[PDB]
Protein backbone atom coordinates (compact mmCIF):
# COMPACT_ATOMS: atom_id res chain seq x y z
CA UNK A 1 0.00 0.00 0.00
CA UNK A 2 1.47 3.38 -0.91
CA UNK A 3 0.92 6.26 1.46
CA UNK A 4 1.75 9.82 0.41
CA UNK A 5 3.52 12.04 2.91
CA UNK A 6 1.80 15.33 2.15
CA UNK A 7 -1.22 15.57 -0.15
CA UNK A 8 -1.11 16.67 -3.77
CA UNK A 9 -2.59 20.04 -2.72
CA UNK A 10 0.18 20.59 -0.13
CA UNK A 11 -1.93 19.58 2.89
CA UNK A 12 0.13 18.10 5.78
CA UNK A 13 -1.56 14.74 5.74
CA UNK A 14 -0.90 11.05 5.18
CA UNK A 15 -2.92 9.95 2.14
CA UNK A 16 -4.60 7.67 3.05
CA UNK A 17 -4.44 8.23 6.78
CA UNK A 18 -6.73 5.43 8.00
CA UNK A 19 -6.42 2.04 6.34
CA UNK A 20 -6.32 -1.69 6.93
CA UNK A 21 -3.80 -4.28 5.80
CA UNK A 22 -3.19 -7.94 6.27
CA UNK A 23 0.38 -9.18 8.20
CA UNK A 24 3.51 -8.90 6.09
CA UNK A 25 1.93 -6.44 3.42
CA UNK A 26 4.34 -3.60 2.50
CA UNK A 27 3.48 -0.01 3.56
CA UNK A 28 5.55 2.41 1.49
CA UNK A 29 5.40 5.95 2.88
CA UNK A 30 6.57 8.30 0.12
CA UNK A 31 7.60 11.94 0.43
CA UNK A 32 5.17 13.95 -1.70
CA UNK A 33 4.70 17.53 -0.53
CA UNK A 34 5.66 19.61 2.45
CA UNK A 35 8.67 17.43 3.29
CA UNK A 36 10.75 16.80 5.33
CA UNK A 37 8.48 14.28 7.03
CA UNK A 38 8.81 11.19 9.14
CA UNK A 39 6.66 8.18 10.38
CA UNK A 40 6.65 7.40 14.03
CA UNK A 41 4.43 4.78 15.58
CA UNK A 42 3.05 5.84 18.92
CA UNK A 43 4.63 3.37 21.43
CA UNK A 44 1.49 3.63 23.64
CA UNK A 45 -0.94 3.04 20.75
CA UNK A 46 0.23 -0.14 19.03
CA UNK A 47 -0.47 -3.84 19.77
CA UNK A 48 0.66 -5.63 22.87
CA UNK A 49 4.33 -6.39 22.94
CA UNK A 50 5.23 -4.80 19.58
CA UNK A 51 8.60 -3.02 19.50
CA UNK A 52 7.85 0.40 18.02
CA UNK A 53 11.53 0.77 17.05
CA UNK A 54 11.29 -2.08 14.66
CA UNK A 55 8.56 -0.36 12.61
CA UNK A 56 9.23 3.34 13.11
CA UNK A 57 11.54 6.10 12.19
CA UNK A 58 12.86 7.84 15.28
CA UNK A 59 11.41 11.26 15.84
CA UNK A 60 14.83 12.82 14.96
CA UNK A 61 15.10 10.94 11.66
CA UNK A 62 13.70 12.63 8.52
CA UNK A 63 12.90 11.81 4.89
CA UNK A 64 14.34 14.88 3.24
CA UNK A 65 13.67 14.77 -0.47
CA UNK A 66 10.75 14.31 -2.75
CA UNK A 67 10.17 10.64 -3.54
CA UNK A 68 12.18 9.31 -0.61
CA UNK A 69 10.46 6.44 1.15
CA UNK A 70 10.20 4.59 4.42
CA UNK A 71 8.86 0.92 4.05
CA UNK A 72 7.55 -1.11 6.77
CA UNK A 73 5.57 -4.28 7.01
CA UNK A 74 3.54 -4.96 10.12
CA UNK A 75 2.93 -8.44 11.57
CA UNK A 76 0.87 -8.47 14.69
CA UNK A 77 -2.84 -7.85 14.40
CA UNK A 78 -4.54 -4.81 15.87
CA UNK A 79 -4.54 -1.03 15.67
CA UNK A 80 -1.44 1.04 15.16
CA UNK A 81 -1.51 4.82 15.55
CA UNK A 82 1.27 6.82 13.92
CA UNK A 83 2.25 10.40 13.24
CA UNK A 84 4.76 12.67 11.56
CA UNK A 85 6.82 14.18 14.39
CA UNK A 86 7.33 17.75 13.06
CA UNK A 87 3.76 18.04 11.74
CA UNK A 88 1.78 16.11 14.35
CA UNK A 89 0.00 19.21 15.77
CA UNK A 90 -0.92 20.30 12.18
CA UNK A 91 -2.88 17.00 12.08
CA UNK A 92 -0.43 14.75 10.20
CA UNK A 93 -1.45 11.53 11.95
CA UNK A 94 -2.94 8.21 10.95
CA UNK A 95 -4.01 4.74 12.09
CA UNK A 96 -3.46 1.42 10.33
CA UNK A 97 -5.35 -1.72 11.36
CA UNK A 98 -3.70 -5.06 10.77
CA UNK A 99 -6.45 -7.60 10.33
CU1 LIG B 1 5.11 15.38 8.00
Amino acid sequence: IDVLLGADDGSLAFVPSEFSISPGEKIVFKNNAGFPHNIVFDEDSIPSGVDASKISMSEEDLLNAKGETFEVALSNKGEYSFYCSPHQGAGMVGKVTVN
